[PDB]
RNA sequence: AAGAUGAGACGCGUUUUAGAGCUAGAAAUAGCAAGUUAAAAUAAGGCUAGUCCGUUAUCAACUUGAAAAAGUGGCACCGAGUCGGUGCUU
DNA sequence: CGTGATTCCAGCGTCTCATCTTATACGCAGC
DNA sequence: CGCTGCGTATATTGGAATCACG
């Protein structure tokens, strides 16, 4: 048997594989070909590449799922509101809700009157006259006190609930506090009263302009400070301003506090932080802060709301109505001005829905920005146009009610408006008064981000824990959903498990047990050297306890000097002691211990072991939750041990982060023979003081065996890796390709497996060698480990894996240098063979390296310089112009095996690179994704429209188009051809769309009979996924891009000379070498027309693009006078014409050639279909012309 | 510092319908109006009936296994336009 | 009256939170 | 030995429509 090696090159969209025997020669083997064709054996080289579409992140799918949930919940909220309105609306208007529901149907299909709101034309007209927009209805309901019809109330409430704005501001906003300057003046006055010693000159400073400017918070703060030379941005007044702006000021400095007084108004915890300020400095500032809070409100209302507050308590409705009136006035003025001045453009602006005029801005498709762009030169051309220009410069001209920039509106405004409306109308409708709280809750309720979807055990994203078997409505959310359990699971389901105990769960970062473990583990390897000691000795358990009590339990940090003085000098009376294993200070510290000692003020409580679990239940509680209410609820169980002040301090205290070792791995498991745990051993390990690594790697202790036993699917193992989904797909395809290759070579595993991943998108000499050899990226290490585990499964009796297969890792830079140094150039656009070529080179390089320098295996699985690939060079430069020669045959001195034959290896490499047949295979994959193009098309008399619902005929209501076909199906059956319904046998591809895929797979016979096919041969059905391969004739092979489109599937085996000439001429990436290359470029410029001739021949044989090829030839003849480099680059562009895959347009100089599309699939019905294996070696050819 | 994964939310957009378009012109076609908004859906859909799930990952062919997956393909040499030819076994 | 050429077009803009993970250095400890 | 950890620092391509057009 011939032992071989496998080279692999992974990439986002390609996986190159190569099999090399000795002398670095790709074998050529005959493979049997199945099918009903006539061939029985085909020759194939053992090198190739696999092509596939890059993997997609779940980001888009997650966004779509979230949108689905949001729409579902919105509809549920509407349903709740209607249910509240059910009986009363039925008393008032029996079918009002029904008219609301069928509003989308056309008049033919409506079961009620076409007017939803009133069910009659006259009332609808009158209503539309009275309230031009819904905001008029809202303003009327808020302001008027007269009893209103329940339908209008429902419409206003539904408009509020359905569109409620964001929840980025919590608490009460007090929208009446809209005084941008008066509140500022009041705050300044209060500050001056509290700081009469340091008054502030607020005169001459416009608070409104600075604070309501459409700029960043920092910029406006700096602008305000600039007008106050005596005050700074970091000053107390400056920090109050920053807090009003929504920043995070640090009051610790201004108030000289030890606690970091970080306060932000938006945060729910703000009030509690204010309470902290109510416990350190005093209450005199409270009103001050309140004023600042009020100031903040005005700022938040400044940009969103531009209206007087005294006129009404619904500022949003007033602002919308004012904007509508401004729009109306500007529209009337603009119409008058256009008719007076430019009557010709009047039709273009007020009638052309296709243009970007007002007709297109309203009725057609045109944004506000687009409309402004269209209209601005028109307004400048006209005269008497100043107000409109000012508004356009302000982006406040002809604005609509429902614009894109309404997302800044806090839900508090809607809540206040709804509350006001309910209060106004509660005197007329008892149920509104009774269910006011319910509607307020519906408006203000959210599913908390830490609860997750309210599933019932049917979801792969859900962790919500219930309490009772009922329906989670917003009014009984707390009664049903267990907030504590759900919030704990929301953290636990995504936390890393212990590496040594995969079933167990890691401990928090600041656990007292974890800190103790770190302290003891660091203390175990501590040695002390004194005069009376011959040899340094480890610290005894009693000594360790004494040190911890003296230092670790008394100071937030422990230093080397503190250890030397406070223990050896004080207790041991050691005046000279040296400590090894630690420098500077000690990284481990009892930060949690000192913090809890500060808070609860009971050292004995901490020192009691019986409290340990409780202590853990505190720290975990201080890590699981971020809401202070949840933390308080959890700590209420332990509120009996500590005073309310301690409870408040604990609620304030909240640290995050998680450790890396579980509790069972520290204090859970106990050694069988000794009866001691890991913590027990760390507290007393005799005199050896074995640390955690020694304890877990000790063959004499049960811990290692327990770890091994507890430590006991390729796809799942890959899905848990860290990397982009495309790279993970590439890794999986690489592994399956390795499996296929092993099956190919007679099930004899290769000696070496070199792996290189392209890209995401004396001691010094030894270090440089290590840098050039090791692969810094860890995903490469993961892939190498996976391949080593899969290929190697022979662990000897000494508990060591027999390395029958050596996984090597290599970096792209070395191979690229090899290519560019030995003129083994590549062009990305010519063809895909480079992928396989790269793999081959990788294998060769790797193999040669492991042959030449076996001792370096540990670096990636001798000389005086740091170079490692230099021995391939036939001639070596000594960096001083002293060109010398290496031995012609390079061999390892110790072994004596020949590792490089310059007289044969270079020629063999050239031949392998020049081999015309390369196993390029496009990974056939059933396509999935959106059912079609999402854009909803208007009703047309076309059959390509796709229904958006069951009863919505696309001829009337419009719908989707351009469906995506997953895989085609070749059907041989009969149809009712002609008027006589003659059953003519037919053979054509039928497109299986993603929408219809399930129906077809459930019952193909009925699905095919539904589309008009009769007498279907069930066994003759052949499934052709996307990129299925067909051979028509004369070697013309095409990939089935869809049910009705083909792709070029043949590659151009360009001679290496042409490739090198193209690389050198175009400057794709030693002056004498450059001059020689230029001379060769000119010499092959004499040959340049040969490249064009080869392109034309390949196009005639396989492409059949007559018009495009003729235009290419004409343009080339026209541009023959162009410089050689320009022509070379343009021909590199020309390579797009014949490159594999979907045809693409290109540009030869100034002539643009569009893509030729093979839109007919009639020919492949009589061609030979090919099933290429994963590596493409095992091929199954079926002659489709023998069917039918 | 960067990137990935998941959860909770907003604002649009896009379609059909509701916004009586008026005058004259046999009709077609011109002139004159208005235009800002609202409802429903926003993947068809499924049952596992939940404020659940539906665009990520997986997938050559034949047999088996629900399916994850398992089984299924001789070697050497010469050359190379997509792989051919020659010798042994079969 | 089908058929090759030519052209048009595709849902999108934010916010909050959590879990991470890498990415590379440094120091300590090791079986 | 190489790993094991502990800590610190931060556009594209298929569909679809239309247009000569023999």
């Amino acid at each position: 048997d011939k032992k071989y090696s496998i080279g692999l090159a992974i990439g986002t969209n390609s996986v190159g594989w190569a099999v090399i025997t000795d002398e670095y020669k790709v074998p050529s083997k005959k493979f049997k070909v199945l099918g009903n064709t006539d061939r029985h054996s085909i020759k194939k080289n053992l090198i190739g590449a696999l092509l596939f579409d890059s993997g997609e992140t779940a980001e888009a799918t997650r966004l779509k799922r979230t949108a689905r949930r949001r729409y579902t919940r919105r509809k549920n909220r509407i349903c709740y509101l209607q249910e509240i309105f059910s009986n009363e609306m039925a008393k008032v208007d029996d079918s009002f809700f029904h008219r609301l529901e069928e509003s989308f149907l056309v008049e033919e299909d409506k079961k009620h009157e076409r007017h939803p709101i009133f069910g009659n034309i006259v009332d609808e007209v009158a209503y539309h006259e009275k309230y031009p927009t819904i905001y008029h209805l809202r303003k009327k309901l808020v302001d008027s006190t007269d009893k209103a019809d329940l339908r209008l109330i429902y419409l206003a409430l539904a408009h509020m609930i359905k569109f409620r704005g964001h929840f980025l501001i919590e608490g009460d906003l007090n929208p009446d506090n809209s005084d941008v300057d008066k509140l500022f003046i009041q705050l300044v006055q209060t500050y001056n009263q509290l700081f009469e010693e340091n008054p502030i000159n607020a005169s001459g400073v416009d608070a409104k302009a600075i604070l309501s400017a459409r700029l960043s918070k920092s910029r406006r703060l700096e602008n305000l400070i600039a007008q106050l030379p005596g005050e700074k941005k970091n000053g107390l007044f400056g920090n109050l301003i920053a807090l009003s702006l929504g920043l995070t000021p640090n009051f610790k400095s201004n108030f000289d506090l030890a606690e970091d007084a970080k306060l932000q108004l938006s945060k729910d915890t703000y009030d509690d932080d204010l309470d902290n300020l109510l416990a350190q400095i005093g209450d005199q500032y409270a009103d001050l802060f309140l004023a600042a809070k009020n100031l903040s409100d005005a700022i938040l209302l400044s940009d969103i709301l531009r209206v007087n507050t005294e006129i009404t308590k619904a500022p949003l409705s007033a602002s919308m109505i004012k904007r509508y009136d401004e729009h109306h006035q500007d529209l009337t003025l603009l119409k008058a001005l256009v008719r007076q001045q430019l009557p010709e453009k009047y039709k273009e602006i007020f009638f052309d829905q296709s243009k970007n005029g007002y007709a297109g801005y309203i009725d057609g498709g045109a944004s506000q920005e687009e409309f402004y762009k269209f209209i601005k030169p028109i307004l400048e051309k006209m005269d008497g146009t100043e107000e409109l220009l000012v508004k356009l410069n302000r982006e406040d001209l002809l604005r609509k009610q429902r614009t894109f920039d309404n997302g800044s509106i806090p839900h508090q405004i809607h809540l206040g408006e709804l509350h006001a409306i309910l209060r106004r109308q509660e005197d007329f409708y008892p149920f509104l008064k009774d269910n006011r709280e319910k509607i307020e809750k519906i408006l203000t309720f959210r599913i908390p981000y830490y609860v997750g979807p309210l599933a019932r055990g049917n979801s792969r994203f859900a962790w919500m824990t219930r309490k009772s078997e009922e329906t989670i409505t917003p009014w009984n959310f707390e009664e049903v959903v267990d907030k504590g359990a759900s919030a704990q699971s929301f953290i636990e389901r995504m936390t890393n498990f212990d590496k040594n105990l995969p079933n167990e769960k890691v401990l928090p970062k600041h656990s007292l047990l974890y800190e103790y473990f770190t302290v003891y583990n660091e203390l175990t390897k501590v040695k002390y050297v004194t005069e009376g000691m011959r040899k340094p000795a480890f610290l005894s358990g009693e000594q360790k306890k004494a040190i911890v009590d003296l230092l670790f339990k008394t100071n937030r940090k422990v230093t080397v000097k503190q250890l030397k003085e406070d223990y050896f000098k004080k207790i041991e009376c050691f005046d000279s002691v040296e400590i090894s294993g630690v420098e500077d200070r000690f990284n481990a510290s009892l930060g949690t211990y000192h913090d809890l000692l500060k808070i609860i003020k009971d050292k004995d409580f901490l020192d009691n072991e019986e409290n340990e679990d409780i202590l853990e239940d505190i720290v975990l509680t201080l890590t699981l939750f971020e809401d202070r209410e949840m933390i308080e609820e959890r700590l209420k169980t332990y509120a009996h041990l500590f005073d309310d002040k301690v409870m408040k301090q604990l609620k304030r205290r909240r640290y995050t982060g998680w450790g890396r070792l579980s509790r069972k791995l520290i204090n859970g498991i106990r050694d069988k023979q000794s009866g001691k745990t890991i913590l027990d051993f760390l507290k007393s390990d005799g005199f050896a003081n074995r640390n955690f690594m020694q304890l877990i790697h000790d063959d004499s202790l049960t811990f290692k065996e327990d770890i091994q036993k507890a430590q006991v699917s390729l796809h799942e193992h890959i899905a848990n890796l860290a990397g982009s989904p495309a790279i993970k797909k590439g890794i999986l395809q690489t592994v399956k390709v390795v499996d296929e290759l092993v099956k190919v070579m007679g099930r004899h595993k290769p000696e070496n497996i070199v792996i290189e991943m392209a890209r995401e998108n004396e001691l010094d000499k030894a270090g440089f060698i290590k840098r050039q050899l090791v692969e810094t990226r860890q995903i490469t290490k993961h892939v190498a480990q996976i391949l080593d585990s899969r290929m190697n499964t022979k662990y000897d009796e000494n508990d060591k894996l027999i390395r029958e297969v050596k996984v090597i890792t290599l970096k792209s830079k070395l191979v690229s240098d090899f290519r560019k140094d030995f003129q083994f150039y590549k062009v990305r656009e010519i063809n895909n063979y480079h992928h396989a070529h790269d793999a081959y080179l990788n294998a060769v390089v790797g193999t040669a390296l492991i042959k030449k320098y076996p001792k370096l295996e540990s670096e990636f699985v001798y000389f005086f310089y740091s170079n490692i690939m230099n021995f391939f060079k036939t001639e070596i430069t000594l960096a001083n112009g002293e060109i010398r020669k290496r031995p012609l045959i390079e061999t390892n001195g110790e072994t004596g095996e020949i590792v490089w034959d310059k007289g044969r290896d270079f020629a063999t490499v050239r031949k392998v690179l020049s081999m015309p047949q390369v196993n390029i295979v496009k990974k056939t994959e059933v396509q999935t994704g959106g059912f079609s193009k999402e854009s909803i098309l208007p009703k047309r008399n076309s059959d390509k429209l796709i229904a958006r619902k069951k009863d919505w005929d696309p001829k009337k209501y419009g719908g989707f188009d351009s469906p995506t076909v997953a895989y085609s199906v070749l059907v041989v059956a009969k149809v009712e051809k002609g008027k006589s319904k003659k059953l003519k046998s037919v053979k054509e591809l039928l497109g299986i769309t993603i929408m219809e895929r399930s129906s077809f797979e459930k019952n193909p016979i009925d699905f095919l009979e539904a589309k008009g096919y009769k007498e279907v041969k069930k066994d003759l059905i052949i499934k052709l996924p996307k990129y299925s391969l067909f051979e028509l004739e004369n070697g013309r092979k095409r990939m089935l891009a869809s049910a009705g489109e083909l792709q070029k599937g043949n590659e151009l085996a360009l001679p290496s000379k042409y490739v090198n000439f193209l690389y050198l001429a175009s400057h794709y990436e030693s002056p004498e070498d450059n001059e020689q290359k230029q001379l060769f470029v000119e010499q092959h410029k004499h040959y340049l027309d040969e490249i064009i001739e080869q392109i034309s021949e390949f196009s005639k044989r396989v492409i059949l693009a007559d018009a495009n090829l003729d235009k290419v030839l004409s343009a080339y003849n026209k541009h023959r006078d162009k410089p050689i480099r320009e022509q070379a680059e343009n021909i590199i562009h020309l390579f797009t014409l014949t490159n594999l895959g979907a045809p693409a347009a290109f540009k030869y100089f100034d002539t643009t050639i569009d893509r030729k599309r093979y839109t007919s699939t009639k020919e492949v019905l009589d061609a030979t279909l090919i099933h290429q294996s994963i590596t493409g070696l095992y091929e199954t050819r079926i002659d489709l012309s023998q069917l039918g």
